[PDB]
């Protein structure tokens, strides 16, 4: 048993007149055991809440997905939603196809997460696949935790 993380970063765009459809394809990495998964997620969580103006929300995933960590991102002039859901990669849940995050070490993994968010957020108002979940989050605030 391992856990396979699918991170879906998307700048939420309610389809406006013409140019407001921003979708970034999901990134899938499945090699982490639960213990290592929680460490990587916790670290990433702290980085997102400190390196960004992110308000996090925790949900439970659908069966195969054991955990669903929702992050509402705000960075300098950019806002998006990042949904990280963890699937239990098993013989019932095989490794899914998606974009592959450049995994190396913790620092590289987080930089890989940062580049994903920064790419999605910095591309902004464009036209893309017709999706986009504008999930309203009443909480607007980050969580102080500097790396030391």
């Amino acid at each position: 048993m391992k856990y396979d993380v699918v991170i879906i970063p998307e700048s939420f765009h309610r389809f406006d007149k013409h140019n407001m459809e921003h979708i970034c394809p999901p990134m899938v990495i499945g090699d982490r055991s639960y213990d290592i998964a929680m460490e990587i997620v916790n670290g990433v969580d702290r980085v997102i809440k400190a390196s960004f103006n992110a308000s996090v929300e925790e949900l439970e995933g659908e069966d195969c997905d054991v955990l669903y960590r929702k992050y509402t991102l705000e960075k300098e002039g950019k806002k998006g939603i990042v949904h990280v859901k963890l699937r239990k990669i098993t013989e019932n849940c095989p490794p899914v196809d998606g974009n592959r995050c450049s995994v190396l070490e913790f620092e590289r993994d987080i930089e890989c997460i940062v580049k994903a968010i920064e790419e999605c957020l910095a591309k902004g108002e464009l036209n893309s696949k017709l999706e986009g979940k504008p999930i309203p989050n009443p909480l607007l605030g980050l969580d102080s935790t500097r790396t030391g």
